[PDB]
């Protein structure tokens, strides 16, 4: 039951270390994804790791609908919201122009592009978030 | 004085893991948060995890600011500055439109939006940056 | 003595597996690799890796003479920091109104996601966030 400084081995308990810490190797740490379709034709692709930092990728397109308006699909699921609203910023493609939308924590999605209507626009752009 | 392979335990020095490390429980790193009233109205809520990863969420409404301007306001604590000008982006909530500040490793923070007027705009997003870009 | 002992510099090998909660007070260095790329029309992007997945893209240069859709004309993203799927990456144009995105495909390749540019150069700045797995 003691750790050794060679071999693959097991460690059960909370460690604590109160130093630095260096890994050379890779370090491994739970990763979850989670696709929402958030309404209005966006989509959203989440990966959160160490139940902690979360990037989403937008996909889809939008259309109608207006500044401070929830989208009108999914929620996002309780383990990837944040504690506090978060505000992430995308991209119209082939345009000049972006949007955002905050995740809010209850998990709804709040509009804060300007107002599109009913012709769709492409949305992309990756935006990072911590969740606690 | 020797790690076991069950139990809390706090283990003290500089411990290199040579090859790969898996955790599957927490992994839990020092955080620090700082708010900056960073001038002309805009603010930033800062989170920097690992005295490293720094997620930047804007607040507020920006006015009377060229670009290419330091902000009128309070500089970044030192424990948050880059160590190279790091290059945010945000948006103007309800709009088309867009802005990116430059967090300088001295503190001082520059507007790269466009010229804004006296009226304020809302200013919002999310962009993050390494404290240790480098390798 | 092949023990790892709760004080003392000490260099472990072997893959360690901590099923529990891991906690540390001092900094966690993982691996770190940078890459500076000039992707084409003017754009340049300073790349840093951490941990072999988490990747910080900070755009430089300016841009001209690029249409959207169009892969960017210079040297592809080398393979140590392709991500699995293609990542948009959102710019910001210094002094202006207006943003881009670029994707950065799994090949390396750079698509131009912004608006068409003509003969005169706008600076590019601004980070953006992907993972590689």
């Amino acid at each position: 039951n003691v750790v050794h400084k060679t071999g693959d081995e097991t460690i059960a308990g909370k460690k604590t270390f109160t130093g630095n810490v260096e890994v050379n190797g890779s370090l491994t740490l739970p990763v979850q994804t989670l696709t929402v379709e958030a309404g209005n034709g966006l989509q959203l692709q989440l990966t959160k790791k160490n139940n902690d930092l979360v990037i989403v990728r937008f996909f889809g397109s939008v259309s109608n609908i207006q500044k401070g308006w929830n989208m009108s699909g999914t929620w996002v699921d309780r383990p990837f919201r944040p504690a506090a609203v978060q505000s992430l910023v995308g991209h119209f493609a082939g345009r000049d122009t972006s949007f955002h939308i905050d995740i809010n924590p209850n998990g709804s999605i709040t509009w804060w592009g300007a107002n599109i209507d009913k012709t769709p626009i492409a949305t992309r752009g990756n935006g990072s978030y911590f969740i606690k």
